[PDB]
């Protein structure tokens, strides 16, 4: 199981991902992602957060 996304987490992913993810580099590569984990908003890993995003969200 890949853990599961609540309507907080929506908001947080989004936020977060829409303020710096805005190019063809921080949602192409690991490092957006990566960096939230060491200090996100609320209490999630980088990989389910990445994996979310193209699993239905971005495309």
């Amino acid at each position: 199981g890949r853990i599961a996304f609540t309507d907080a987490d929506d908001v947080a992913i989004l936020t977060y991902v829409k303020e710096n993810a805005r190019s063809p580099s921080s949602v192409t590569g690991n490092a957006l992602w990566k960096a939230m984990e060491k200090s996100s908003l609320t209490q999630h890993s980088w990989q389910s957060l990445k994996d979310r995003y193209l699993k239905h969200l971005r495309g």
